[PDB]
């Protein structure tokens, strides 16, 4: 059973939940997505722990059971910070391995650029260096739908009419194409959704949807960066991944020694999707470079 604690960090009370052991060979924070979902769609990572990795979930301000900071402090750079405040205020000096999925992959990109002095390892899953060219590759597969749903994304999506069943039917089925292949979505990922429309981060910093990014991130873009990072890279994205391996292949670009890896039949959650491969493939690149 993890140790689950409420504390405050930077400033702000951050909800945590630490599954370690057993025999620890090391240890992995991870950043979940939206912004402003929740850790929980993540914990299929928690079976990693079988093979001697910790894993730190938890949810960044604003998000899941987190306390809401300033509006003036939404912003990545901020994250950042809160994520460095939490590794230092749980592991201290320690060295740890950093996982980020989708908008998470960005942010632990960010926490990369300025910390990769306290890191041994990163991994990017359906991760972005650039919310532009995400956005501009969203848009192709959008017109790759069938018609019937990619009218119903221009019509009411330009109307700003988000409330209607066939914008919303569209919707389902992007996601179901391109965010999670299943027909029976598990608890923890339906979770992460309710949570990321009950709070405020993910419409105040994204926008409506996941392929209507329209928040305060809209131009958000470091690939020009991302160079800088000389730590050991795994970078993973789906066949079918709403953040298309083009997104992905940009940042394996920068990062010199990073390894690219395309889970085929998999899109957005691929932890989900292929769950013992995806955490085998994280697995087998932590403890390689330990
Ligand atoms: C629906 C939630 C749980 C999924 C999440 N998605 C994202 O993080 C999108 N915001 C990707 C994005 C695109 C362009 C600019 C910023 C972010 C996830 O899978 O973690
Ligand atoms: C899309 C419906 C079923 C709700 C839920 N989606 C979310 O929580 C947002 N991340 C995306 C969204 C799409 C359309 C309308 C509101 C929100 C889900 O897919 O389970």
């Amino acid at each position: 059973e993890c140790i689950e604690n409420y504390a405050k960090v930077n400033g702000i009370y951050i909800y945590y939940k630490l599954c370690k052991a057993p025999e620890e060979k090391a240890k992995l924070m991870t950043m979940h997505g939206g912004p402003g979902m929740s850790h929980d769609y993540l914990l299929s990572l928690r079976d990693m722990t079988k093979e001697g990795i910790t894993v730190l979930f938890y949810d960044q301000f604003g998000c899941g059971r987190s306390e809401e900071p300033d509006q003036s402090k939404f912003t990545i750079d901020y994250g950042v910070e809160e994520a460095e405040a939490l590794r230092s205020k749980l592991f201290g000096n320690e060295k740890v391995f950093l996982m980020g999925s989708a908008y998470g992959g960005a942010l632990a990109l960010a926490y990369a650029v300025k910390y990769q002095d306290h890191l041994k390892g990163l991994i990017v899953s359906g991760g972005l260096s650039s919310v532009p060219l995400t956005v501009k590759e969203m848009n192709r597969l959008i017109d790759e739908l069938p018609a019937k749903y990619r009218d119903a994304i221009k019509k009411y999506g330009s109307s700003g009419s988000y409330e209607n069943p066939e914008y919303q039917e569209a919707v389902n089925y992007f996601y179901h194409q391109h965010l999670l292949r299943s027909e029976d979505w598990p608890p923890e990922v339906l979770k992460s959704l309710e949570y990321a429309e009950r709070r405020n981060v993910y419409r105040i910093m994204n926008g409506p949807n996941e392929f209507t990014i329209t928040g305060t991130i809209k131009d958000w873009d470091i690939t020009d960066k991302i160079s800088a990072i000389k730590i050991p890279t795994l970078i993973t994205v789906g066949e079918y991944d709403e953040v298309t391996p083009n997104v992905a292949r940009v940042i394996h670009e920068k990062i010199a020694g990073s390894e690219l890896h395309v889970f085929r039949d998999c899109s957005h959650l691929t932890m989900w999707e292929d769950r013992e491969g995806y955490n085998k493939l994280l697995s087998d690149f932590i403890l390689k470079h330990l």
